């Protein structure tokens, strides 16, 4: 009967296996234009795999479309706007990685501290010799500044300061104490505290009016000139060019980021030409695990609207 | 009275200001061989810094050398034998960095699992598209396989079994059931076991006759060829061109090597060649902190042999 169309591959076959058990599926991989319009035309569902865009001129050809699903959290690369004029349900499909970004978050913090990629490098190079020159930094008793203390924050919080033994400060402008006292983390309300105490500061909040940019020069300069920035959150909420004069002007001693602003970032990006900044390409909430429970939940919340039923994320309720 | 020559600097300067309140201090770094020869004549004392060796003709030379210390817990690049003969009393600074190791062999068994290296080289090469085809691995409930349940194989084991929540196996053949039940891991008698069962295997065993060469071709064929070895506990517990023969013939998915045979390596190591092996110039013992331990013992163990009295560390006992 219906039909659905898979923009990408999801992140685990299950979710596939599961809409082909009751629909019509197609994939296409990293389509061009013409490809997503000729597919698009008949099917009664679109999974969306992220950053790919969903447009208006999409959506306007998809003459069945009933169901948008992305293959996480972020939506911003759908013209929601265009589908919420054209009565179509959009959902995500999210809050099922926070495992998976825990451990990514542990992994930047220690390769900063164990200057990993450097050290790498020389020693590739034949330069044993840095160990002259160059110390990896101890973790335990340093402090880590928590930036919002939500489901990831608070468990990467617990990790570092029980497991690591580091002090851990926690800024988040909408939990109680008694959350960052759970996890063995002081909660702060001066962000200016946690910037001029920590260490390494790691980025949890969710992306809001308030949290856009809200990493920007100004912030860069409280710092301690010693202390690393993690970000695997949202590419928003840094100020992307103000990090580039914090890394250049040695405001921090370095950076990791998984998120990008904008997403995919372009090939030039400024950021690529420092060796204290490391990357991942959006990948923090991606294990097959994490994949596997946002494939099944993309193709349980397609198949509820392809039946009348009413999905768990619907990003556009007025639709309904 | 006393002069004491310091063959490289201590791992802290603390060290180098103690000995310099009882005794008089020359420093001398990355030396030529004539300067060891013409700094060490007349001294009471000397301090190794590793891997820098001490040789025969040197210790010949020093006609009032009395202690011999080495900065961490190696002495292969001390002629031993010639400082014996001798007299002299040589002295290692062991046991004083089982944190230290602890968090680097974590930040290399996270690295690995994370594909850090690879995947920060694939963003900045403008290949963030590379997430289409590589996934990072989830270490909750993968296996860790521990060789050498001491403690830093403890401190490794506790931290992944509960914070990480790894299943851990240990093979050790000196310790009891229980010691592994204390750190939530389980007591393997059957190295072979270890092999086959493990996603990731991590080696902290002492060197000894036994486990010399342990780690050799037919202990790779049976490891899982998704798994990872990762080494901070001693180069000669792997065969080095056996590891050669596993990573290009892919026996093994990648490595994390923090030390070497030979110490140092050869500016053209076969090994360098892989990118899915990742190495530190061994520095997982040394952080701040455990340089500081270090260097204290260090001082404390020359003084004390000054003094006439007998250092905890001796390596040559029978001189005593
Ligand atoms: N890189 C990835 O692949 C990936 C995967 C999953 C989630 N994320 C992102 O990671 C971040 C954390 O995810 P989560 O599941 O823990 O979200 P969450 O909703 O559980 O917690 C977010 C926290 O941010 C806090 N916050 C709101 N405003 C704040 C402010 N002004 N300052 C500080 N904190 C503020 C909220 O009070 C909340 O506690 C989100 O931005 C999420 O979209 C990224
Ligand atoms: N990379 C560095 O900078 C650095 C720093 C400190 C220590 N190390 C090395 O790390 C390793 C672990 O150090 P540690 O302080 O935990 O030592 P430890 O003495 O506390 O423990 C070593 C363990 O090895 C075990 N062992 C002995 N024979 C074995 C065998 N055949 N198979 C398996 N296990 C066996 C012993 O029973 C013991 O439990 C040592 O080789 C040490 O020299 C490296």
């Amino acid at each position: 009967n219906h039909k659905v169309l898979l923009i990408g591959k999801m992140y685990d076959e299950i979710g596939e296996k599961l809409l082909a058990e009751y629909t019509n599926v197609e994939i296409i991989k990293e389509p061009k234009q013409h490809q997503i319009h000729e597919a698009i035309q008949d099917v009664s569902g679109v999974f969306v795999r992220y950053p790919t865009k969903l447009d208006a001129q999409a959506i306007g050809l998809a003459k069945n479309l009933k169901v948008i699903s992305t293959s996480g959290f972020g939506t911003d690369a759908i013209d929601i706007a265009a589908a919420t004029k054209r009565g179509i349900v959009v959902v995500n499909n999210p809050g099922l990685s926070t495992t998976a970004v825990t451990e990514h978050t542990l992994s930047m913090i220690l390769a900063l501290a164990k200057k990993l990629t450097f050290l790498n490098q020389c020693v590739k190079a034949g330069n044993y010799l840095i160990r002259n020159q160059v110390q990896p930094i101890q973790l335990e008793g340093k402090t880590l500044g928590i930036v919002g203390l939500g489901a990831i924050g608070s468990a990467v919080a617990k990790i570092c300061s029980t497991a690591l033994q580091m002090r851990v400060l926690a800024y988040d402008p909408y939990v109680p104490s008694g959350k960052a006292d759970t996890v063995r983390a002081t909660l702060v309300q001066d962000l200016d505290y946690l910037l001029t105490e920590s260490d390494f500061v790691s980025l949890h909040p969710e992306l809001t009016d308030e949290t856009c940019e809200m990493f920007d020069l100004e912030a860069f300069k409280k710092m301690k000139p010693s202390a690393f920035l993690i970000n695997t959150s949202r590419g928003k909420v840094v100020r992307q060019p103000d990090l580039v004069t914090a890394i250049r002007e040695k405001l921090i001693a370095g950076a990791a980021i998984d998120v990008f602003e904008p997403e995919p970032p372009a090939i030039n990006n400024p950021l690529y030409e420092f060796d204290n900044v490391i990357f991942s390409p959006h990948l923090a909430g991606v294990t097959p695990e994490a994949g596997m429970a946002a494939a099944l939940s993309a193709a349980n919340q397609i198949l509820q609207v392809l039946q009348g039923e009413k999905p768990p994320y619907i990003i556009n309720p007025k639709v309904w």
